[PDB]
């Protein structure tokens, strides 16, 4: 199963354990928010973006996973829009993404977050090391949804993303440094992975399976990595320009990828 | 790797419960695999009712671990059906004759029939397994303290008496067809074949050595398929493992020897 895969275990205990427990209690946390990814897909907002302390640049976690889902509501036959930083959007150029303008949440059906940093209980952004974050935030979007009620959907694996409010308990417990880094954000849904790109991917390839569709056919891995690498966006963990995500390699990446699309082939039959 | 091979619904959740029990149950079994390879025996093979005829989740994952064992510089043996030797054939592995428990300095299972509480053979539906028996050995190494490992993925299986709350709670059936058979050590994986390759993957970790490389899960498959054994779910002769094709067994595979590099590099 997709929600399981997507948290295969990469050497980070902490989520692991965050996962464990929250699927005890939301088991199908995963398809609970594919259908509500597939039951507003007019105009959907995608929000990604994680800015790496001492630098404040942009990593490689959260970008292909936004592009993954932009494709799949396109293909679904709805519009989408993406809101991040500008170093971001030039790392999708090539690719020919909607860049929302002056976005204000009623405007869309449904807001997405993949690894966007959420604001923490002391009114702080954090990263997985505990540094403070110096930029201009974008979790604001999703206090309006709520307070507008407009679907929310977040996807992370720190702990200190948008959508992580929803289990901050498990953050604070598992996750280290987590009292301080935990966002208190709240989002409706929330996937929780191993990496972000995958949350992402498995969305994609739950929603696949729903509508008899392969969504994941046709993404390349390596070459969305390498795209957005040589254009700047570093990788979290290395801090460096490597072509990986959170310091795991693009073979792996690769190889979830792989496995995805061969589990929505196998489910569609 | 522990949970990679933890990829329907019920066995997906005695795994969720067993991980979040036992965190590092897939680390334990390799140290135990590592620390006892002069003689191992694995045993496998699992009759399928109505026919009693052995599938192909089992074979594949005991072959794995026969082939780590020896490139580890150890020695291995298959206690098996008949129509599992033959289906092995083609690889050359050491069969067991007149097994003695003592004999050996582990003894290993994938995916082998364990008695219930009841003392009979049970399948993932509740249907009895009605053919000679090959946990007696287990029940023998543990009273005599020589180390076990188990890998299953249904309940019923040779060391998931370690267990037997969890399968009970969330498997079909579970109140009789759980196996009250303990091994020291226990994994659970989607498919016993799976949990099998993830033994090998954390040893390779533990090693510096990627012992996966090489496998090739569909001539491995397609082999003992054509063998005679069948698949465990559609009980037919098709090149599949529990109902599940081909492409996702490679897809796993494939998947496991990546993380091996990533964690050997
Ligand atoms: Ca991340
Ligand atoms: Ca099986």
């Amino acid at each position: 199963m997709i929600a399981h895969l997507i948290n295969t275990d990469i050497g980070n205990r902490g989520v692991l354990k965050v996962y464990l427990d929250y699927r005890r209690k939301n088991f199908n946390f995963l398809h609970n928010s594919t259908k509500m990814f597939l039951d507003n897909l007019e105009r959907v907002l995608i929000v990604t973006g994680f800015p790496i302390p001492p630098m404040m640049v942009a990593e490689t976690d959260g970008p292909p996973g936004a592009l993954a889902i932009y494709r799949a509501v396109e293909m679904l036959g709805g519009k989408a829009e993406i809101l991040t930083y500008s170093e971001v959007e030039k790392a999708l150029e090539p690719f020919g993404v909607s860049l929302a303008r002056t976005p204000e949440p009623e405007d869309y059906s449904l807001i997405i977050s993949v690894e966007t940093p959420g604001r923490a209980a002391d009114g702080r952004y954090y990263s997985m090391s505990a540094l403070e974050i110096k930029r201009d935030p974008l979790d604001g979007i999703f206090l309006k949804a709520r307070a507008l009620g407009i679907p929310t959907i977040g996807v992370g694996d720190g702990g200190n993303e948008i959508g992580m409010g929803k289990i901050r308990e498990l953050v604070v417990g598992h996750v280290p440094h987590g009292e301080k880094i935990a966002s208190v954000v709240e989002t409706d849904e929330l996937i929780v992975s191993a990496v972000s790109n995958w949350g992402a991917y498995g969305l994609v390839a739950q929603a696949s399976i729903e509508v008899g569709r392969n969504l994941l056919e046709g993404w390349d891995e390596r070459r969305v990595i390498e795209a957005i690498s040589s254009a700047g966006l570093i990788d979290g963990v290395s801090k460096t320009l490597a072509p990986s995500v959170d310091g795991i390699r693009l073979m792996v990446h690769e190889g979830i990828v792989e496995l995805l699309k061969a589990v929505v082939d196998e489910a569609i039959l």
